[PDB]
């Protein structure tokens, strides 16, 4: 059984020079998870690649852009 309560992924972005920014994303958790990546991904063009580090029992997702 998996779990299917509505929750809410923190995205701490981090900028290349230190900057930061932070979204959340509500729904189920795998869901919400690819959404909260997929947002990431739109900061690609003007930050470059990014890399992650998954906290807090998956809640948190610390996400690093490099450049």
């Amino acid at each position: 059984h998996h779990a299917m309560e509505e929750v809410t992924i923190k995205a701490n972005l981090i900028f290349a020079n230190g900057s930061t920014q932070t979204a959340e994303f509500k729904g189920t958790f795998e869901k919400a998870t690819s959404e909260a990546y997929a947002y990431a991904d739109t900061l690609k063009k003007d930050n470059g690649e990014w890399t992650v580090d998954v906290a807090d029992k998956g809640y948190t997702l610390n996400i690093k852009f490099a450049g």
